[PDB]
């Protein structure tokens, strides 16, 4: 269910590090984040409210918000505040 997007995953707020990452689209800006999480060494913890900016279109979502309502799509970059 859904539609595959490869994305980058910049954790600039925090430790710094950047991944890549491959998912459905019909999941919540917020995927990325827990996600983000389990695969790198991030001894923070994430910030609540879960905004996202997509960096190359300058606009933030709500982690709430559908990756395909977001018109998110592979190439964009999304910086986790």
């Amino acid at each position: 269910h859904g539609s595959y997007i490869d994305i980058t995953i910049d954790l600039k707020h925090y430790n710094g590090s950047v991944f890549d990452l491959r998912l459905s689209d019909y999941h919540p800006v917020k995927k990325v984040i827990d996600i983000a999480w389990q695969a790198q060494s991030v001894s923070m913890p994430p910030r609540e409210g879960h905004w996202i900016r997509v960096v190359n279109k300058d606009k933030v979502f709500s982690g709430e918000c559908k990756l395909s309502d977001c018109g998110i799509t592979n190439g964009d970059r999304l910086e986790i505040l």
